[PDB]
């Protein structure tokens, strides 16, 4: 992968990044190209020392796996340097508000990468911040590059994103993931099909499916809602996207026998953690793409990185 | 070019950083010097490769957001690289002592960053360490490297250290901050007038004044007492120092109002984190230097770390 | 700086899986590593790999030294907090491997439970090493701990060794143990703790045909006697493994009263007198009283040194694994 070129993705450059309405359809191809650029080179072994001397500092203010450690593994496989300040030992129980200790980490780095328990904690950031703050979640709100790892996956998985079906499952009301997945889909690409697959309580919010209307309408886009995974759902969707119930803010199961149901060329997606919605016997299935969903991720925050940094 | 660009401050070389004390005027404007050359380059966007396969180990055993966080990237800035030890997950809990600790990361590093609670366990930790370690807070003892960026600070914004009047405010019993820093000042600097503005309860130590008796008179240095920020404190200081009331360890406001009071050019200093003594409606002042002052940090202690390891 | 080509994309487990041949060239390789580093040599080998430290329970020495000899070889760290992911949120543990094994060249792992090793090994793509599994192993310390012995004494062969203190849930006199007796000659091994924390059977036993075979002499004591101090080449000694015995049982209460108790075993300046001239007192760290501060300033007080041993081993191990 040695004669790649790796060309930064230009309307990205020193902006932060905080919601998937961001990106046109030009933006999401070209950062597309350039992770699935960097995945050749990685795996091929090669050394990238785009960043080198540029400082990304994580504030997590709730908990993370891939979220923290797929940033900081792209900012390291690009050159980069992290600096790992960790909310429960720092000056915040000194009385430090939330804008003082973002102003604080801002001093030393180039970027911030930022989730937060509060939807307006990212606004309140980026009113005070002079580097960029990319929102690593926000509350119930959204969770912009995920949404961006999520389309790499699809595209890299199925060959396109225009014309499939969707089924997006489980806690649409407080899934951040889905929020952003759904304005990513709907705004850039021809969707086919949408199904919105949850009990009543948690369904996709109108605050999501409104500023869409006109999209969806323009567009074709068939809009579907569920409180199970129907055999329809089961054997028209190209993507079975489901979610953990979002628990710390308070049928659906897919497991081999329902897998029985699904198309040949699919994929399954969770953007993780999973509890019991999703069974460890769909695992060995080649349409269980979960796990390489998360290295995915990691590309497309190099892509990200080096854009945003370049 | 490091030698001509960068070159290290030679008397601090190899050498352990405990107090203000240690430090003449000629090696306090070398590190100033120095600092500021560092900013150059690092705005700029030139990287530094002055440190590489060195390795600093924080050992902070009480929280901390700014002195934690701007050596880590100091060190990172200039090429090296941290060993991210945290006391909370260590073999501290198997029971482990001080001096076992220091002599486990002296073990592995090249430069350990200390901060505890307790007054003489940076001596302690001398006493077995073969790397030097650099005093990042012992107890409510001294704060050296504070010392050097506050009055680094004072020179880049107001061109000049001899010959300024300074208040310093709040907390002055266990401020480790304002320890040194009236150290440094008063015993390299030709200070005109001090003001220590603190209730009798929290005014200054007794044993930071009584060895300060020689130069206070030799230069001849005014030094007044007050219990509330008085107008002719506002209306004389060329820098307003304010502290924090250091809780754990046991009217002086400044708000836009009061700042009506103050000189035309002047700064207002806290090493942070603050609480209501600082308010944010003094933020948007030009004289307002906090925010400035962590940045100054920074390229205070890349100064610091290479000459310590050049 | 040549890579013992025999660990190259290896998981690390047990002390079992090593030669003879294997250790050597570790030593010599570590030992390599050693003189260029202390000359103010920068090493470049691992530049843009990443090691990802998996820790369930506390740890110092191997944390940091993994993390330091990662650096010193040129590469780098994500630095992974169990207390503060998304196992939180009910993730599994083999969810969790999958997560950090999508990012990284090398996992560094220890855990509470004895299987939970196995467990990553069986979902994980790239070598795990292991760092201490409950009461189970620790193999880099075994083998850091043989660079030291070497180092100390220039010799493996032929040595007496005192092995010291709570034996039953020490997994560093239990990969040791195996290292030491697989893959050299063993005059005498001295086995020094209450009969409470012995040596194990399913350690002793999978070893018993190679102790006869070579005539390896195993004596058990519950004191450091005049025969232990004056004979051994080495007196290594351990901590009492408290945390292996938090169940408030009274076979617990006898377990960790028997250490101070039944036991005599307690190395200090006095004890030391009786010790020969050319010997090492080691312990893999932390240690409590056992092992007093009076002995600190003896000349063949090594297990300070055997720390430094440590780092040189890892990047010699991470070097290997990862070239
Ligand atoms: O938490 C979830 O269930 C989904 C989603 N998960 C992630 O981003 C992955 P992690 O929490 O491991 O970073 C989130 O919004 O945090
Ligand atoms: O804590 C204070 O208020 C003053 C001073 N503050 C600092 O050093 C900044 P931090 O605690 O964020 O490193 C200190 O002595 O800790
Ligand atoms: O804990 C002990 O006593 C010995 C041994 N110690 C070590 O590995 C050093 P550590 O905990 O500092 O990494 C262990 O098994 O953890």
């Amino acid at each position: 992968g040695s004669m790649l070129e790796l060309p930064p993705v230009a309307s990205l450059k020193g902006k932060s990044i905080t919601s998937a309405e961001q990106f046109s359809r030009a933006d999401i191809y070209a950062l597309i190209h350039l992770a699935s650029a960097m995945q050749r080179k990685i795996d091929a072994g090669e050394v990238l020392n785009l960043l080198q001397g540029r400082i990304m500092t994580p504030l997590f203010f709730e908990d993370s796996s891939r979220t923290f450690s797929s940033f900081c593994a792209a900012m390291i496989r690009l050159g980069g340097s992290v600096v790992n300040f960790k909310v429960e030992a720092s000056s915040i129980n000194k009385g430090e508000t939330l804008a003082d200790t973002i102003r604080t980490l801002d001093s030393y780095s180039d970027v911030l990468v930022m989730r937060h328990p509060r939807q307006d904690a990212i606004e309140e950031a980026l009113s005070v911040a002079q580097h960029p703050i990319l929102n690593a979640g926000n509350g119930a709100g959204e969770h912009p590059t995920q949404a961006l790892l999520d389309t790499l996956t699809i595209h890299s998985e199925l060959g396109s994103v225009d014309g499939i079906t969707i089924a997006l499952i489980g806690d649409l009301k407080m899934g951040r993931t889905v929020h952003s997945l759904l304005k990513l889909l709907v705004r850039n690409f021809s969707i086919k099909c949408v199904f919105l697959v949850a009990p009543d309580a948690l369904q996709m919010p109108q605050d999501v499916l409104e500023p869409l209307q006109h999209e969806i309408a323009t567009k074709g886009v068939i809009i579907h809602r569920t409180h199970a995974l129907t055999d329809e759902v089961m054997q028209k969707s190209d993507v079975l996207y489901t979610t953990r119930l979002q628990k710390e803010r308070f049928d659906i199961t897919i497991d081999a026998a329902r897998m029985r149901l699904a198309k040949e060329k699919m994929i399954v997606m969770h953007p993780l953690p999973r509890n019991d919605e999703l069974s460890t016997t769909v695992d060995a299935d080649p349409r269980a793409a979960y796990f390489r969903q998360m290295r995915y991720g990691m590309f497309m925050r190099m892509a990200i990185l080096w854009s945003v940094l370049a």
